[PDB]
């Protein structure tokens, strides 16, 4: 019965979408774009600059403002950051903690500053220093994501008691 | 004769395939995924630790037990590690090996310490320092895959003749 | 009138083509590839090592050679640079020009040197150290691209007046 192979037609599962007979890869701009072949981000990278007011949430209940560049190219968000000010902290180690609300200014592509929900699922590298004493400490240091807005980064303080840290500096990345 | 130009139907090469009149893009979920538009990996990052023993395999035959963090996020592989004990070492550049077979645990996603094809045919780089007589050494290295499984980081040992080196870190990534 | 929903058939938009009844993905392999699945790229990997004379164009009129190690890897290219020569430095801040015309070898695939339209729309973070009357300057700097062949970065000289900063060393990465 009069049907050809082709009569019942092709769907399209998303990536892939037809409109009017015409079929198409939608592409997120932030990860691929095409120049006749699939090839990588086609967005604009941006270098957003802010204030952090970071919170102690273990082994301090001082705050801390962090200067804060953070470079966004494709789905890859790098942040470098260094304080000013001093930290109060009461122990050997502290958590300090990085929410969204805590950032002046708010960066209108506030989407760059939240992490995939992949990368979230694991803790994150993140080199930290800061001199306690005229000393520098330097570590090896890692965050996790609490929630898509929030991450909290747990390092030693370098010695024990209460104690201020100053010139503290954090590096790390997030993708998107 | 009675065919249309859709009679003899489309064939879908790979990474895209039909089943059941329905064309879909296959995607490694490690690299990319849909959220309507095609976007950067859902897979979840994971941080493994383990213990690693390197083997010195030119200018020390010793070798030197390595704490490892890996930090896989998408097909990125970030490796942060540090030694225990001293590494003896003959010479004033030292080949130092990293083979799969040396690592204790072994975790079960092992295809995450596996280089890509593409990256394995080049060196890379490789951030290193140790202490060696009181005094820290530090230098950007180069590491080469000799096969899937093992590559091996050259460095200079911050002398001549037999010496222990200690305080051993090591900085590196691989695409997977 | 004896037409079906397929008569018309159907138009392939780029990155997706047809050819002879056979659909397909172009995928550029700095990338992307396919491995059943879409994945990642499939390009062989490069540690291109050429002499790249940099030149001050504000706080120094002067040039300094740069050792470079660019190693290619997708569409990353990651730059590791250190300095032979004196660098003779006016004021507190001097600008660095990185001009492609200015590389001695010339890497075949230039391609690997040349940023993306995207990454090119921002500052860009490098890492940069030299020292000058024996102490140790590092900073967090940056870098923008004048043009698709040419970036400046802008750093401290740690100091005032004339001055000579020696062992600078440059690491940054671009997107291509
Ligand atoms: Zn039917
Ligand atoms: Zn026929
Ligand atoms: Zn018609």
């Amino acid at each position: 019965s009069l049907e050809s192979t082709a009569s019942h037609g092709l769907s399209f599962s998303p990536p892939l979408s037809v409109a009017d007979g015409v079929v198409s890869l939608d592409m997120d701009p932030y990860f691929c774009s095409q120049r006749v072949s699939l090839t990588s981000y086609s967005a604009e990278a941006q270098l957003m600059q802010f204030r952090w007011m970071a919170r102690g949430t273990n082994g301090s209940s001082d705050t801390i403002d962090m200067t804060v560049n953070a470079h966004c190219h494709g789905r890859r968000t790098d942040y470098m950051m260094s304080s000013t000010g001093n930290l109060t902290v009461t122990s050997n180690v502290v958590l300090l903690t990085f929410d969204l609300s805590d950032i002046t200014h708010i960066p209108s592509d506030l989407a760059r500053l939240v992490p995939s929900a992949g990368f979230q699922a694991a803790s994150f590298p993140v080199d930290v220093s800061f001199t306690r004493d005229s000393a520098t400490h330097a570590y090896q240091a890692y965050g996790v994501y609490s929630s898509s807005r929030v991450f909290t980064i747990t390092f030693p303080t370098g010695g024990d008691g209460t104690a201020n840290i100053r010139s503290l500096t954090v590096r790390t990345g997030i993708d998107t």
